[PDB]
């Protein structure tokens, strides 16, 4: 028992971090067979900042002047393109630790690790999710960029974020492997800023549920609630709607507990409305809304990697 | 910026992680040179457990009752002894992964990244704090005796804790790497329980610290205290003694902010008293405790590890 914000073991991400130098910049890349990728405003420079037009930066730039480093040993680059927001370096030499993987573009509220990392070494991992207005509350300080976020399932890595920027209210943003953007955001020094949040329902019922497997159970009821009538007390407190897909979802977290999704619905309405009077779940006093249902199904089960 | 639970990168520790079979019993085992550490409980059996002998019950073992599979390949144990409540399985063959490491016995108050992992193969990673009366507040399931605890400096690991057990209230217990119990428990099953705890008061100092690092002030006063003016309100709220010596070591972040450590303390004091009506501090409700000053400084500089 016990229940924690927990990561997937980052060995196989570390085996690919890379330090990489243009100019100015320094930055992480990710070394993924003979390639290696990272944001690519790593060709920008401190006046290009303003309103660059990558393309035009790009053809002034030959392979030389990328400097990239694995270690203490230096990786010469032989080609480079553009693809969206991400550079993709092509080195002379493959990347042997390279795991097997996938590049996957996640929805909002979907959770991923984080393996952060400075001038190619890693730092710490942590788990985050994607939230609703596509920025992630991560941990980022100068020199994180190309950082990547990724899932485990069984052998494979699903790289999922790689990290560019921090906007104004202290939240991220980033892009898929492929570059393109989570939210409206542009690799541009801009009035940028997060938007409006929610908070992701399917996952606060998934960590009720994790409570109930693991003994808390004041904020139990015998009510129940229908869908509409809940989804209208949510959006009272800036909760997503509710959909049928996710009460199917929270199917499997609903038969290991006894309790149906709906009955567990009218217990998250009463904690909304009444809040939790100085008790705590989960070591929690606030609702928690970062464990999605198959991150809850994992940890009470004992899923594992190799 | 941006503030997370982080645990130390967990690559180093996976490539040691393996299984360990004897009798009806899995657990896992830490593979570090020719040398298995795995509890001494694996050669329990279901109806030993009342109070065992493990002397006696060890002179009755052979080599090849322990069966060790390092993935898809199965060690050969050609020596076993025991150190205190480890047992130590000498194999014919040295891990070649075998990071720089140390075997080091952490205070309590002391913070640690798990591995948690069930037949040889890594789960999660996640940040645990040695609680003061020595139990851990984990996420462990059936399988995971064996998951060792660990901090990294620059790039030695410091294998602090290994799981044993699980206590009534869902907390857990362990040794150290050398087989010493954390706490009065012992592995026997018998009536035990944890005891009172109480909160880690230079932590959530330090946690205070990291908040104004990252832009959260509302809990910031003019006032001061003295330390043992602090101190009678620690004890009223079941929080540690605050030491000169912790203090101390609350220095640096103290010259970071320009807080002086009193006044932080101040400020903790208000917070016990009055609650936080209704706000929250790096996305918490509640006091946190389980970051050090060094886990603070470390995430909020940027250090890293090879």
């Amino acid at each position: 028992s016990g229940f924690r914000k927990m990561a997937f073991p980052s060995g196989k991400v570390e085996g690919c971090m890379v330090q990489v130098t243009c100019g100015t910049t320094t930055l992480n890349g990710l070394w993924l067979d003979d390639v290696v990728y990272c944001p690519r405003h790593v060709i920008c420079t401190s006046e290009d900042m303003l309103n660059p037009n990558y393309e035009d930066l790009l053809i002034r730039k030959s392979n030389h002047n990328f400097l990239v480093q694995a270690g203490n040993v230096q990786l010469r680059v032989i080609g480079h393109s553009m693809q969206n927001c991400v550079l993709k370096l092509k080195v002379d030499t493959a990347n042997p630790k390279t795991p097997k993987y996938k590049f996957v573009r996640i929805q909002p509220g979907q959770t991923f690790s984080v393996l952060a990392c400075y001038n190619g070494s890693p730092s710490g991992v942590y788990q985050c999710a994607m939230r609703p207005n596509f920025t992630i509350k991560g941990s980022f300080l100068n020199g994180s960029c190309g950082s990547v976020g990724f899932n485990i399932d069984y052998d494979c890595v699903s790289f999922c974020y790689m990290h560019h920027m921090e906007l104004p209210t202290g939240v991220h943003a980033g892009t898929d492997l492929e570059g393109n953007f989570y939210g409206p955001f542009v690799d541009r020094q801009t009035a940028q800023a997060a938007g409006t949040d929610t908070t992701i329902t399917v996952n606060v019922l998934a960590w009720l549920y994790a409570a109930v497997i693991n003994g808390d159970r004041w904020f139990l009821n015998r009510f129940t609630t229908t869908l509409n009538d809940f989804n209208l007390v949510a959006m009272k407190y800036n909760y997503e709607p509710l959909t049928q897909d996710h009460v199917d979802i929270l199917g499997p977290l609903s038969a290991q507990t006894g309790i149906a999704v709906l009955d567990m619905c009218a217990s998250l309405k009463e904690l909304l409305q009444n809040g939790m009077n100085g008790r705590t779940i989960l070591g929690s006093a606030l609702l928690e809304d970062e464990f999605t249902p198959f991150d809850v199904v994992r940890q009470c089960s004992g899923v594992t990697f190799q």
